[PDB]
C-alpha cells in the first residue's frame, strides 16, 4: 500500500529558507506523480506545486512560482519542496499527495489518491 510521510518542518525566520520532505513506500513515486499542497490558518488548502514523474516537470502556483522548488533524491523514495525568501503567509501546514498520471487537473485536490499527515511550518517576522 501507497503510505506518505511529510518531515522538515519547524518555526524558520522571515526571509530564510527551508526544505522539506515527502517520503514513500516502494516504487510509489516511479508510477504516482506528486503534487505539494498546503492549508494556512482559517484558509482552504490549496494547491501550492506538482511534480511530474515522467520527464521531471515542475509546475508552480502563482503564490509560489520562483521562491518554491521541487525535486526528487536519486534512489526516487523521496520529493523535496525547497523554499527560498519565505513570507510571513507561507505558514501553514504543508501536505504531499500522490496521482495515477492522466488522471485531471494536477491543480485539483480532488484528483489525488492518497495524502501524507502535512507538516507545519511557522513564519515569523
Amino acid at each position: 500500500q501507497v503510505q506518505l510521510q511529510e518531515s522538515g518542518g519547524g518555526l524558520v525566520q522571515a526571509g530564510g529558507s527551508l526544505r522539506l520532505s515527502c517520503a514513500a513506500s516502494g516504487r510509489t513515486f516511479s508510477t504516482y506523480a506528486v503534487g505539494w499542497f498546503r492549508q494556512a490558518p482559517g484558509k482552504e488548502r490549496e494547491f501550492v506545486g506538482y511534480f511530474g514523474t515522467r520527464g521531471g516537470r515542475t509546475y508552480y502556483a502563482d503564490s509560489v512560482k520562483g521562491r518554491f522548488t521541487i525535486a526528487i533524491d536519486n534512489a526516487k523514495n523521496t520529493v523535496y519542496l525547497q523554499m527560498n525568501s519565505l513570507k510571513l503567509d507561507d505558514t501553514a501546514v504543508y501536505y504531499c499527495a500522490v496521482r495515477m498520471p492522466y488522471s485531471g487537473d494536477y491543480r485539483s485536490s480532488g484528483t489525488y489518491d492518497y495524502w501524507g499527515q502535512g507538516t507545519q511550518v511557522t513564519v515569523s517576522s
